[PDB]
C-alpha cells in the first residue's frame, strides 16, 4: 500500500481573480485514514491579494477523506498514479470561478498542481472587498457518472456584517486508472483558518472531512 | 398547544407539467414533534399523468419535521396563522419547475393548497418517459435571508436502467406573522411511496424528515 | 388560410407572485402579417398589486410575429388548433418565474390562457418594491429541438434610479399537432405600456415584433 | 490616433480542458474601424487536441468591433494602456469555462494574453467527442454595469448530424483606465474556420463584428 497512516503533501496555484494574477506555494500533512489534515500556504508572487482568501481554501486534498470500508474509497484507490479533479464555483452575486488540478505520488509525498480562474465579483462585493468570515461546517452530495466520480455542494461564507454569502459547488473527480466507483453518498467537512498574518500573505489552514450514507439509510 | 401531538391534514394541487394540466386532492396525517407523516392522494382530474409521478411526491409538510430544543420551529410558530412556502426545481437535462403553497389551519386541521407549474421537460427524458424510481434520501441546508427561511437541497432521482437524474431544490418559507427565526441548520429528509395503483392515479406515501446541526458542530 | 390581416384575441392570466394570487383578463388585436398588437388588460382580483406590472407584459402574442417568406412561420401554421407556449425567466436577483400558455382560435378570435408562478423575488428588490421602468428592445434567438421550437433572450428592465434589471427568458412554442419547423432564426420585439391608470389594475399595451435572419447573413 | 487603419496582432493561450493541458499561439491582422479580422493560430504544447476546437475559436479581438459615432467605442478608448476581458460559457450539458485576458498595445501590435479553463464536459458529449461544426452567428447584448462593460449572448455550435449545441456566453471588458462607457446596445458578430490541417493544430480564422442600436430604436 502506498497511501501510509501519515502523508505530506506539495501544492503550488496559480491563479487569476478579476484580472489580478497571482501564484501560491504552500506545504502540508495528516492523516489519510482519520480525515484530518492541515496546509501551510505562502503567496509567492501577486501579494496581496485584493480579494477574500476563503474563496480561495477550499481548493488546497480529498484523498484525505476518512472513508468507511463499505463505500470504495476512488481517490484513495488511484494511487500511485493519482487522480485530477475538477470544478465550478457559483456564487449568488454572479461570480463564477472553474478550478483543475492534478493530484500525482512523488516520493511518498502528495503533489498538486492547481489552476485557478475567478471573474465576474461585483467591485463593492464581499470577495473584492474582503467581507468574508470563513466558510460555515458543509455537506456534499456524492454519486457516480460518466465513468467519474462528481458531488455538489451548497456552501456559504459568513459576513462581517452578518449573513451569508452563497456558493454552489460543482466538483468532478478523475482517476488516471479504473478503480471502483462509489454509490449515492456524502461527505461532510469543516474548513477552518487557523492562523494568518495580517495582509494574507501567509495562511495556516485545517480541514476535518468524512464520507458517510445518509443517517436515514 | 395549538399543533398537536398527532395532526391531520387535507391538501389540494393544480398543476401543470409540459403542458398537461391536472388536479389533484388528499388527506395525510402525522407527528409533528416526531418527524414522519403519511399522504393519500388521488388525481380527481387529467388522470392518468403522462409523466413521473415523482417530481409531484415532494409538494404534498414541513411543520411535521422535528426540530432540537436549540434550533427554532420557525414552521411551527407561525400557526395558528401558519405559513406559505416557494420553491424552485431545476433539472439537468432543462426541466424548471416553480411551486406555490399556503399552509392554514381550520378547525384543528392542516389546508395545504398547492399550485404547480414544470416546464421544458425533453420528451425523451426520464420524466416524460417515466423512467424514474424514486428519490433517494436528501439533506437540505438552510439558513434565514430577508426576513424568511430559506433552503437549497442538490437531490436526485433514481433512474431503472441505472444511474441518477439530478434536480436542485430552492425552497422559501414565508411565516403570515413575524416569528424567531433559526440559524445557519439541515434537514433530513426520506420519501418513500408506499403503494399505489397500476396508473399512479391513487398513491400513498411516507416522509420521514428532521432538523440537526452540522455533524461536526 | 385562418389567419386574417386583422385578428383579434382574449386573454385570461392566473397568477402568483411572492404568495400573492391574481387575475387579469383583457382583450386585444393587432395585425399578424405586418408584426404588431395591441391589448388592454385589467386586474379582476387581487387588485391593487404590490410587485411590478413589467414582469407579466410579455405574457399577453406570437402568432402577430411577423416572418418573411423564408422562414416557416410555425407558429402561425400550427392554426385552427394552435399551441401551447411555456417559458422559465431567470432575474438575476434569484426570482424565478413559470408560465405555461395556451393559445387556440374561436371564429377568428384568438382565445390565450396563461397560467403565471412567480416565486424567490427580494422584499427589497426592484419587482416588489416598483422599481421598474419598461423593458428594453429585445433580441430572440430560436431554433429547433425536440420536435418544437425554442427561443432564448437576454433582456433587461430600465431602473427608476439609473441603470438595468437583468432577465433571462426561456421560451418553448409548441404546436399541437406537427408542422413545418423553421432553423435558426431571430425575433426582435420592442413592448411598450401606452396607458394605465394610476395603481396598474387598467393597463394598455403594443407590442412590434418581427422575424429574421441574422444580418450578416 | 494609436489604433491606426490597419492593425496587427499577436495572440498566446494557456489552457487546460477535461484535465488537457495545452498552449497555443498565434498572429492576426485586420481593420479596426471596419469590423473584420483574421487569425493563424498553431497549437505549440498539447497537440494534437482532444476536444472541439470551436471552443476556443472565440477566445483569439474585440477591439475590432466596428463602432457607430453615437456608440462610445470602450475598447478603442482604453487604448494605449488596453483593457482585460473575463468570460464565463455555460453549455447545456454541464460543461462550464471561464476565461481570463489581456490586451495591450506593444510597438504599434495588439498583444493578447489569455488564459483557459474548461470543466464538467461529458466523455461521450460535442465537445470532447468533436462532433460540432462551427458558431452560428451570433448577437451580443452589451450594458454598462459596475463602472464597466458587460455583455451577455446566447451562442450555438452546430453538430455534425444536424442541430445545434447550446452556450450561454457572459462577458465582462475592463478598461485599464476610465473611458467612456456606452449605454445598452448590441454586437452581432460571425466567426469562420477558413482554413484547418487534418488535426486542428494549425487554424486559421475570420470574423465580423459590428455594433448597433437595436433594429426598432
Amino acid at each position: 500500500n502506498v497511501i501510509k497512516e501519515f502523508m505530506r503533501f506539495k501544492v503550488r496555484m496559480e491563479g487569476t481573480v478579476n484580472g489580478h494574477e497571482f501564484e501560491i506555494e504552500g506545504e502540508g500533512e495528516g492523516r489519510p485514514y482519520e480525515g484530518h489534515n492541515t496546509v501551510k500556504l505562502k503567496v509567492t508572487k501577486g501579494g496581496p491579494l485584493p480579494f477574500a482568501w476563503d474563496i480561495l481554501s477550499p481548493q488546497f486534498s480529498k484523498v484525505y477523506v476518512k472513508h468507511p470500508a463499505d463505500i470504495p474509497d476512488y481517490k484513495k484507490l488511484s494511487f500511485p498514479e493519482g487522480f485530477k479533479w475538477e470544478r465550478v464555483m457559483n456564487f449568488e452575486d454572479g461570480g463564477v470561478v472553474t478550478v483543475t488540478q492534478d493530484s500525482s505520488l512523488q516520493d511518498g509525498c502528495f503533489i498538486y498542481k492547481v489552476k485557478f480562474i475567478g471573474v465576474n465579483f461585483p467591485s463593492d462585493g464581499p470577495v473584492m472587498q474582503k467581507k468574508t468570515m470563513g466558510w460555515e461546517a458543509s455537506t456534499e452530495r456524492l454519486y457516480p457518472r460518466d465513468g467519474v466520480l462528481k458531488g455538489e455542494i451548497h456552501k456559504a461564507l459568513k459576513l462581517k456584517d452578518g449573513g451569508h454569502y452563497l456558493v454552489e459547488f460543482k466538483s468532478i473527480y478523475m482517476a488516471k486508472k479504473p478503480v471502483q466507483l462509489p454509490g449515492y453518498y456524502y461527505v461532510d467537512s469543516k474548513l477552518d483558518i487557523t492562523s494568518h498574518n495580517e495582509d494574507y500573505t501567509i495562511v495556516e489552514q485545517y480541514e476535518r472531512t468524512e464520507g458517510r450514507h445518509h443517517l436515514f439509510l
